[PDB]
């Protein structure tokens, strides 16, 4: 309900992960992968070889901590499931 | 207003989607009530598989026993793509 103050760079992890997931999804679909399968394999194993080099998806995903991507997945899930 | 027919040993009727929602709600409430950042405990659990990250509260520990982390992370990823209209 309450208005939030915006400080330049406030939403940087949320926005960073959103940008990354959009590009990673496109890279996976274009190369014929099951995007959910490959993202799960990467997040569980930390093995970047589950992500294509296509569209620089592998290098881009390696620039974020897996814990930061999982954090955003968890925060998004709670919010979209009205948990709070 | 939910119930269960006690007519054979039942190891659960919930779908994985239902189980993940129940786990995430129970853990969030338990941690939020006690002043913890719940997201950090859930993330630490998903990175490790160590139940010590999760409070012993209701059947939290029994829910993580029954779910695999690949299934929890699959549900998180599916939900994230859906809710951000990705694909």
């Amino acid at each position: 309900d309450q208005t939030m103050f915006y400080n330049f760079g406030d939403d940087s992890i949320e926005e960073d992960v959103k940008k990354l997931m959009k590009q990673v999804y496109v890279a996976l679909e274009e190369k014929g992968y099951n995007p959910v399968n490959q993202i799960v394999g990467y997040l569980l194993s930390g093995d970047p070889a589950y992500i294509p080099r296509h569209k620089d998806a592998r290098s881009m995903i390696r620039r974020l901590e897996r814990d930061e991507i999982i954090e955003e997945l968890v925060k998004a899930y709670l919010k979209n499931n009205e948990i709070g």
